[PDB]
């Protein structure tokens, strides 16, 4: 019974990625969705709650939600917004690579009333897009409130997407009222140092240190994760692969180890938060593998195969 | 000095068309911006005024709009909102094939400052979702009102969109304020019949009536056009294609009608009306022979070809 189920909350989103000259891949995305199938291809229990749009595009993501065999039953459709809908640049690499159409989509105006039961030892994971504007800001932070009260566990990955916020100037702040409610929270380098205005990835940890955060994992792209307990950093790193699209591999790498934290016995413990960051950065790689976040989420067998 | 400037204005679209499962063409479109390219494709003189996204898709629209020699020193990137971005699902035709991404896009807020100057003698093309919601609404009945006064010509062509309306119910009688200011109206006979509240072309041709329109054109697919003028009705029709995209086939042959009253003399005379809409019947066929609303818009050498 020890498999958790994990919530995940946000937008899914069509990313349209370059493929062909005239062409676009109409691939399914949104980092929280990308989660929800990394979890379930491993064979997780996972679960997505939130708004699309009454369209072709939000039927779209139902449909691949589901036929991942992710729990749909609390994606929304919104009766008036449309569904999020991104263009990829593949000459750029993360947030720069994402150009936004739809603003604000379907997703930023997700109601408490939308808000499923929790219940003791799940999980609940956010990205940043889901506080962007209200009222999804409000719904999202009431959502994390619940999962705390209830003695659920909060994973936070900033994702970071500053246009999508109406007023960019409340993201900082918002973000880290956000770090500091989590039990795990992920960075990539640039979004550590970003958010705390520092220069290095030792500055950035040591200006988080007050939030007291149980676990912080910063990814270094080929180099791994640096992991961050109490009173410890250690650096875990597997095989580097040079990445054909790096859409989205770091939702891969969240899905990989909040995969494996589900299923611990107490996934506090250092031995299996370690295992799961190693899972994480296998997961991760194989990511980068072909175009769409989704596309080469890696089963067990794939992923075994790759570690070893 | 007899070829007249012809402005068209509103909307530029990425039109994202199947092709290919899991693919979608990036095809340029937007209604008046095919016009406008039509019109430069026959060596006429168009020029375009409005606003797209400071986004790709945008820069890719004003891009595509000088490569076709289409004026565009008055399109402008609106600072805050995106492009429209238009999905088709090429099972349906017209109207019902078109989902609309972006709403309400950057043309919606187009403003009187962004209107230039006029001349006598002069074409306005509007169509109608330059008029689904404010600041473009009134922007646009005043761009028209001024090309009255300064005693140019306004062509219309509803080219209904219900969904870009966030007022559905405004639809109806704003169109029709349009229609009563316009030289030149173009509906598919099904707009006309909507418009009106009819079931038949004849009903609906007396509805409009007291508009005292100069002329009127309804477009009847494969059977041509019929052409209406004050006391006369009279079918024009030319080759029947069996068509590959319907996309903008309507455009391209406002396209060819507005050429080649541009052209003219006395656009007014009855034997250059009739002449203007062979053009446009040809132009609309050819229009649909490849997938995009402007790929097979035609040259002269194309269009004589086909006429002959
Ligand atoms: N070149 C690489 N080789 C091996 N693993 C990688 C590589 N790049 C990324 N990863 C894995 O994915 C994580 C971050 O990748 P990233 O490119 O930032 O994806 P994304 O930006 O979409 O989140 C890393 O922690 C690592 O585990
Ligand atoms: N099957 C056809 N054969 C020849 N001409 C056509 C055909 N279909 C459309 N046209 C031309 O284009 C016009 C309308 O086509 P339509 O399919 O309604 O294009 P759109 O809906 O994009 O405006 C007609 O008036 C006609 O001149
Ligand atoms: O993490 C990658 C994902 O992040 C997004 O930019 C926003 O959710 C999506 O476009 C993409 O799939
Ligand atoms: O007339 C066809 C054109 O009309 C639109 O639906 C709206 O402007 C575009 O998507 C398409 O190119
Ligand atoms: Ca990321
Ligand atoms: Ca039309
Ligand atoms: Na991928
Ligand atoms: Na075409």
């Amino acid at each position: 019974d020890s498999m958790s189920r994990v919530w995940l909350t946000g937008d899914a989103v069509v990313d349209l990625i370059p493929d062909g000259q005239q062409h676009y891949l109409k691939c399914p995305g949104g980092a929280p969705a990308n989660v929800a199938v990394a979890i379930a291809r491993l064979s997780g229990r996972s679960a997505f709650f939130g708004r699309v749009g009454n369209d072709p595009f939000g039927r779209f993501m139902q449909q691949t939600l589901t036929d991942e065999q992710v729990d749909c039953q609390h994606l929304h459709f919104d009766p008036v917004h449309r569904t999020s809908t991104v263009v990829v640049d593949l000459d750029e690499h993360g947030e720069r690579s994402f150009t936004f159409m739809v603003k604000p989509s379907a997703d930023q105006f997700l109601q408490l009333s939308d808000i499923p039961s929790f219940q003791k030892g799940e999980w609940l994971h956010v990205c940043s897009i889901a506080l962007a504007n209200q009222p999804s800001r409000s719904s999202t932070f009431a959502a994390i409130a619940q999962m705390k009260e209830v003695g659920g566990y909060v994973s936070f990955d900033p994702n970071l997407r500053e246009e999508v916020w109406s007023e960019p100037q409340e993201l900082q702040a918002t973000v880290m009222r956000a770090v500091g409610l989590a039990d795990v929270v992920k960075f990539s380098e640039e979004e550590l140092q970003f958010l705390t205005g520092t220069q290095s990835i030792e500055e950035g940890l040591q200006a988080i240190a007050d939030f007291q955060i149980p676990l912080v994992v910063v990814t270094l792209g080929a180099k791994g994760a640096l992991v961050a307990t109490p009173n410890s950093q250690q650096i875990v790193s597997g095989k580097a692969v040079k990445p054909i699209d790096t859409t989205g591999a770091g939702d891969a790498f969240v899905g990989g180890l909040l995969y494996r934290l589900s299923v611990a016995q107490d996934w506090h413990n250092q031995a299996t938060i370690l295992d799961a960051v190693k899972w994480a950065n296998g997961c991760g790689a194989l990511a980068t593998t072909q175009k769409g976040a989704m596309t080469a989420l890696p089963n067990q067998a794939a992923l075994y195969a790759f570690l070893e």
